[PDB]
């Protein structure tokens, strides 16, 4: 239940304060909360809404915008960015 983020994805967990490179999916979660809070991409007004366009984390998503209402296009960009190791 141990898993490796591609490059793109261990560079945002990273800056958001995560150290190493094996992690699990409950870590990775909670650094990728932490990154959208200290790089703003949050809707303050409309707090389900997250604006990623031009930020490295909308490049790995393909998106401008997702809502965490509908977490299937995160879900869909782990699943293709995560290694599970055995
Ligand atoms: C002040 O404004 C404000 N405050 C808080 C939020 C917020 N809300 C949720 C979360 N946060 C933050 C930690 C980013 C987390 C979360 C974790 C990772 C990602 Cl990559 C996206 C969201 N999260 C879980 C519970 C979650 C779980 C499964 C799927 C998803 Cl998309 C999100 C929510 O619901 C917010 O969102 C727009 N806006």
């Amino acid at each position: 239940n141990q898993v490796r983020p591609k490059l793109p994805l261990l560079k945002i967990l990273h800056a958001a304060g995560a150290q190493g490179e094996m992690f699990t999916v409950k870590e990775v979660m909670h650094y990728l909360g932490q990154y959208i809070m200290v790089k703003q991409l949050y809707d303050q007004q409309e707090q389900h809404m997250v604006y990623c366009g031009g930020d490295l984390l909308g490049e790995l998503l393909g998106r401008q915008s997702f809502s965490v209402k509908d977490p299937s296009p995160l879900y869909d960009m782990l699943r293709k960015n995560l290694v599970t190791l055995a």
